[PDB]
């Protein structure tokens, strides 16, 4: 599992946008930023459609006030599931990144077996990125939601 | 893998939170069932689906008692898919860690888009028998489109 101090893994995310399809280079994408990552097990589903992709569409603004550059949500999904999430959820303000095949995830040793359910899923955590070493990493406890919501990197981000 | 003639393996598909044995869920009943790559992707959004929602009626007129929809991904994402898309009409059938999909030896690997994904099929299955199995060439889409499917049952309307 990679921890707090570590450059992100030399992975790609992917996102559809308008020129079409495109496969960010994470460590390009979050070069010289203060991003915050949050991944999902997966779009469309409860926890992840009610409480914690809107804590961050609500709290956008004053993450951002405190130096954020970037808001960036990943799940094991395809890309064409996270536009068609983050559509219907209004997350215009939050980069929506898909990991299609769980590479990423895998290379973070984040990933979980949701079996029947959905294969491989990213585990629902929180990261403060500053140029591509993490530096606060908050991953939850199975079927537990306490400490990658919005309010708690607000927080996190206040300390110093 | 699956062929022409035989019955399906004693498998589930989850639907939104049920898990139908196919065995019991198609038995007694003549069965249209095709599979997409994946939900809310172009053509399986703007031509797969759309067409079977179209040719409903004629494809129970011509006999078919159940016509369902297949692909790997969860059921959330297909219910959400499914309502997009008004497929009421429509059986939503998810197949989150494509084994179903695998037990047919149907499965493909699209890398980072991605993970492992259906080929693109249709059958007809009648009490369980898969009487027609048209499984498309790489990239192709031109035997299991819902007219393709409607033609191979005409001549069940000709008493020779």
């Amino acid at each position: 599992m990679i921890a707090q101090g570590q450059t992100l893994p030399n992975a790609t995310l992917s996102q559809l946008t308008k020129e079409g399809m495109v496969h960010h280079p994470v460590l390009e994408l979050f070069a010289g930023k203060k991003v915050v990552l949050f991944a999902v097990p997966g779009a469309f589903t409860p926890t992840d459609s009610e409480a914690h992709l809107p804590g961050y569409i609500v709290l956008a603004d004053q993450l951002k006030a405190k130096g954020v550059d970037l808001i960036a949500s990943v799940s094991v999904n395809d890309a064409f599931v996270m536009k068609a999430w983050g559509e219907a959820q209004n997350a215009e303000e939050i980069l929506m990144l898909a990991d299609g095949d769980a590479s990423f995830t895998k290379a973070l040793g984040l990933e979980m077996d949701t079996a029947g359910f959905g294969g491989l899923r990213s585990q629902r955590y929180a990261m403060i990125i500053d140029n591509g070493v993490v530096t606060t990493l908050n991953v939850e406890a199975p079927k537990s939601f306490e400490v990658s919501n919005a309010e708690t990197i607000l927080a996190a981000l206040e300390h110093h």
